[PDB]
RNA sequence: UCAUAGGAUAUGAGAAGGCAGACCCGGGGAACUGAAACAUCUAAGUACCCGGAGGAAGAGAAAGCAAAUGCGAUUCCCUGAGUAGCGGCGAGCGAAACGGGAUCAGCCCAAACCAAGAGGCUUGCCUCUUGGGGUUGUAGGACACUCUGUAGGAGUUACAAA
RNA sequence: GUGGAUCCUGAGUACGGCGGAACACGUGAAAUUCCGUCGGAAUCCGGGAGGACCAUCUCCCAAGGCUAAAUACUCCCUAGU
RNA sequence: AAGCAGAAGAUGCGGAGCCGCAGCGAAAGCGAGUCUGAAUAGGGCGCAAGUACGUGGUCGUAGACCCGAAACCAGGUGAUCUACCCAUGUCCAGGGUGAAGUUAAUGGAGGCCCGAACCCACGCACGUUGAAAAGUGCGGGGAUGAGGU
RNA sequence: CGGGACCUAAGCCGAGGCCGAAAGGCGUAGGCGAUGGACAACAGGUUGAUAUUCCUGUACCACCUCCUCACCAUUUGAGCA
RNA sequence: AGGCCCAGGCGACUGUUUAGCAAAAACACAGGUCUCUGCGAAGCCGUAAGGCGAAGUAUAGGGGCUGACGCCUGCCCGGUGCUGGAAGGUUAAGAGGAGCGCUUAGCGUAAGCGAAGGUGCGAAUUGAAGCCCCAGUAAACGGCGGCCGCGGUCCUAAGGUAGCGAAAUUCCUUGUCGGGUAAGUUCCGACCCGCACGAAAGGCGCAACGAUCUGGGCACUGUCUCAACGAGAGA
RNA sequence: GAUAUUGAAUGUUGGUAAUUGACCUUCUAACCCGCCGCCCUUAUCGGGCGGGGAGACAGUGUCAGGUGGGCAGUUUGACUGGGGCGGUCGCCUCCUAAAAGGUAACGGAGGCGCCCAAAGGUUCCCUCAGAAUGGUUGGAAAUCAUUCGCAGAGUGUAAAGGCACAAGGGAGCUUGACUGCGAGACCUACAAGUCGAGCAGGGACGAAAGUCGGGCUUAGUGAUCCGGUGGUUCCGCAUGGA
RNA sequence: GGGGCCUUAGCUCAGGGGAGAGCGCCUGCUCGCAGGAGGUCAGCGGUUCGAUCCCGCUAGGCUCCACCA
């Protein structure tokens, strides 16, 4: 009842379902695996669950979309309890490239919901994808094309997963509109339009307040400029102005 | 309901209030001031208020002082000594014992136990009330022993009281 | 006076924690004394003190009571300086 | 010294105690030396007339040469003045206006109007060792009210 | 006549009682307390000085019974209350 | 036994106030609004008992602000307050004793080791409100921009809406123009470069009301030109 | 919030070997009732008795944390061409300063609150700035070479006084940037501050003489109280320890 | 008048070792792109081998004071 105030109105939908997962694990005494929750939904679930203990894993370490196990004070989980299947994406790499957009578009095109897959890993040697095991055979059978590339999926173990733009700058304040204008290299009035409309995020939360103060180590996501991180804040310079370090993806 | 609360009556040289503007013992307790300011601290447990007294009060017969081939209740005086110490180690506060004097005095219980009676029988146990018994420290007492006294000694200032 | 078979010798006490006060002694190395609060002994093969504390030794026997004198003071009365 | 005896005296007794005769060192301690230091060195401090009483000067603690605050604190005394309240009384000449309601009339509302008593205190003058430690005179405001007493 | 031997208001006091280092604070029963309620005397005269107070005349109120008269009644029995 | 009139500021009004230099534009007020308060109410007095609140009960009671009436009351919740609250962080006494010191029966040629007890400290762990933190809230405390050419740009929590404006606010200032006068630093009406108005510390109006403040008229006069004489009180 | 007053059960979850904790719910009997009936009793007080409500909570005590101008005691510097505001406050150097020393003003100029393990000690050796003339890059200015050249440089750093038998530059070896001190001086109200030959211990460099107790000199610092750490033939409240 | 803070390209801004972003503007381009322009670093003298940077002055502008009589 008195949790919704701290989150967004749209985020209420997830919080209701997050409470329903906590309802199970307390009363019934069993682990509840979730369908790959978004980076934001990881933060929300962490709060809603409370301290029912919580574990999270999206296959490899540093996955955006991860599946969450809600377990009690016993039955500490394993890697395979998350029910993750990795695949190597096979294609005629010498003749066609697969990009992240094409592969993401193809996964969505076969009707796969965003919650049924984790990260899409691009290395120098491999293109790999992580899905929920319950959808593995469907994805392997249906994902036959990504963009212009004919593709096939080879099952691999999670152990076989083949897992910056440093920009020292100054800003007058640590407000969202100020930091965005500096990062994106725009006028502030234009940057305020990005925030107010609801295009900027801060750690995957849609911040619509221009005056929101940005902390050290916050993933900002300007729809237009992509994604970027305030990594270091190193005090004020001469004539005020915070020293800051930006790192675009 | 038994009761008890309450009510009534009788007997009380029972209390009450005052003051000597003093002294004494308690309850409560300032501030100015000093510290060259000020808060700890000081002034001060003072002034003041309150309670209780008594001709005095308080203290008093070692769970003491001490560190000797010791002392032997308390109180007060001299001295120790403005020492030891305490202290925004500042301002200041400040002993005690030993030693020398005044004065001198020591006692009664509680308990064990005994006897008698009473009311709870908890049913030969327990609790209570009288009288006896008993009074302390290199322990004493009960308890047992054998002694011994029951009228010389003591006394209304404690040690019973007219 | 002699004996140590048993029994008795002051309990919500002593003491301790916490908070205060009193001790010349301001929380200090702080004994000692008292108050509130809470906790809480041993009981003679026992207990206390000797300025934290322990051991040894020494001195003592608390948690009941009474007790003159030496001391203080003078509204008064008498005599006097 | 207290104390005892003695005129409230002198004085006698009283040697506990006090200061001095030895210092040096934080101290154990050593001693005409001692401390520092490894040191027979060097250096520091010492070595090589006090005391009891009296008068006087000054100082300390006391109000401390005298007079003087504004203040602070403690315990009392005051609401016979005044502020507000409570209970109970009482006062307010006269005139005017004319709400509601009722059937133009009737009716008689009001922190209503004019205006004495009464209450107040706006202006000016006078008074200013006053008639008066706040008034008087001429005007002024309220005057059935949140009224006066 | 005004006040008391009548009544109560505000308030005040307050047996027991409640509360509080002490002193005390509060308060019930019960009282006290007019500025209010109740309550029988008037006119005239008089002194240097009092007058519903004295005097004259004419009244009224409460209470009393040595008495008088009438009426009612002695346990469903007057009457008082 | 009323002087009257025109126009403006302030306050709606009758009231109230600095006994004894201020009666006013100050206070109050009806009305508005916010907020607290479920009754042993909140609030208040008292150490308490006992009370007021109230012999009341949310159409009631307390507190804050505003101040008839009319039209209205904009933007900002970053800060502070108030209300509520999820994760995460922090935090007392008390609880809890892992360890350690001192002591010494014993043990050791000594040096030193050292049981048990006593005693002196004591770490982890546990530990509320609160705070950090999050959300809301402006008739809560408050705040309502610069610079450059309606646009840009910087900055902010957000940059002053309506209305008003040289004002009880305007320094410059006797602003400027008009009115009124022979002549008007005052007054009235506009203007707006508001030094430094502005919406319940309300904004703007506003009939009635005022021993209010302000400007102008009629009437009237020894106030004056400019004094004279007379009466009385004192001299 | 803990703890006392403060009890009984049922669950559940700790920690010790079946007792004791933690928390949840329930109970009634403490505690509470500004609720009703009855009695004391003519009584809206109080008390008793019986219902009811609530209940080991509350209240109250002790202890603890938070909040707390509601209230209390206080502090809130001095200099100063009046005070406020501004500036300043200690140390070093120069000038004022009148040829010893000292000397004031909110007089005139600047520095300091360090730095260096060599930028210290010693032994040995050395001479700088700049210019002229010549030079592939290369220039006014890098690097040579020549001559001239009291210093026109350098000296960690402000300034003054010094310094070329160098106190300036280079190299080797070192730690005297020593311990105990100290005749005697300077300065000085005191507290402090400064210089010091020389003696002893044990060293460094040097063949030796000798020099060395930091630095060319003069700033680079802060009393006491209190507390920490290391050392210690000291004390240790009966004695041994602590 | 006294303190304080500023003055970088046309504009806004980076910063003891030699002045850069982005914008404007310019180029040629199929309305975003490639590349260029633009600097007494407000003025000055001096500390330094070097100064936009330290240091002291000097304009100009912004902010706050200019009070007691
Ligand atoms: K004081
Ligand atoms: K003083
Ligand atoms: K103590
Ligand atoms: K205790
Ligand atoms: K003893
Ligand atoms: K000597
Ligand atoms: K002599
Ligand atoms: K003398
Ligand atoms: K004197
Ligand atoms: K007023
Ligand atoms: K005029
Ligand atoms: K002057
Ligand atoms: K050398
Ligand atoms: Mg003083
Ligand atoms: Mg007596
Ligand atoms: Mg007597
Ligand atoms: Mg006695
Ligand atoms: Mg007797
Ligand atoms: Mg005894
Ligand atoms: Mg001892
Ligand atoms: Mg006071
Ligand atoms: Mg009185
Ligand atoms: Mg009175
Ligand atoms: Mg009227
Ligand atoms: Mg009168
Ligand atoms: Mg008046
Ligand atoms: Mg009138
Ligand atoms: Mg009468
Ligand atoms: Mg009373
Ligand atoms: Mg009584
Ligand atoms: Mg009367
Ligand atoms: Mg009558
Ligand atoms: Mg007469
Ligand atoms: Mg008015
Ligand atoms: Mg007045
Ligand atoms: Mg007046
Ligand atoms: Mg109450
Ligand atoms: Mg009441
Ligand atoms: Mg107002
Ligand atoms: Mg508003
Ligand atoms: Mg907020
Ligand atoms: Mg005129
Ligand atoms: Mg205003
Ligand atoms: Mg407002
Ligand atoms: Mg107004
Ligand atoms: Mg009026
Ligand atoms: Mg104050
Ligand atoms: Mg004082
Ligand atoms: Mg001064
Ligand atoms: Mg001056
Ligand atoms: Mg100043
Ligand atoms: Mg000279
Ligand atoms: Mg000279
Ligand atoms: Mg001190
Ligand atoms: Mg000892």
């Amino acid at each position: 009842s008195d949790i919704y105030q701290h989150f967004r109105k749209d985020e209420r939908a997830f919080i209701d379902q997050a409470l329903e997962w906590k309802r199970i694990v307390q009363e019934q005494y069993r682990m509840k695996l979730t369908d790959f929750l978004d980076p934001r939904e990881q933060v929300i679930l962490s709060a809603v669950t409370g301290q029912v203990g919580l574990a999270f894993s999206g296959g490899y370490d540093r996955a955006e979309r991860k599946r969450a196990i809600l377990f009690p004070e016993y039955i500490t989980p394993e890697e395979s309890d998350f029910e993750l299947q990795a695949f190597n994406v096979r294609y005629a790499d010498k003749f066609v490239s697969v990009d992240h957009r094409s592969l993401l578009g193809a996964l969505m095109g076969i009707g796969l919901k965003r919650q049924k897959f984790g990260d899409i890993v691009f290395s120098e040697t491999a293109v790999q994808l992580i899905v929920s095991a319950d959808t593995a055979d469907f994805v392997a059978a249906q994902l036959t094309q990504a963009g212009k590339a004919a593709v096939s999926l080879e099952k691999i173990d999670l152990s076989d997963l083949n897992i910056v733009e440093i920009r020292d700058d100054t800003v007058s304040s640590l407000r969202l509109d100020a930091v965005c204008a500096s990062m994106s290299r725009q006028s502030r009035q234009k940057s305020q339009t990005l925030v107010k409309n609801g295009l900027v995020k801060v750690n995957w939360k849609v911040v619509e307040d221009p005056s929101y103060i940005v902390a050290e180590g916050d993933m900002l996501s300007i729809r237009g400029f992509g994604r970027c991180s305030l990594t270091k804040i190193e005090g004020k310079t001469k004539k005020d102005k915070w020293r800051v370090t930006f790192e675009r993806q």
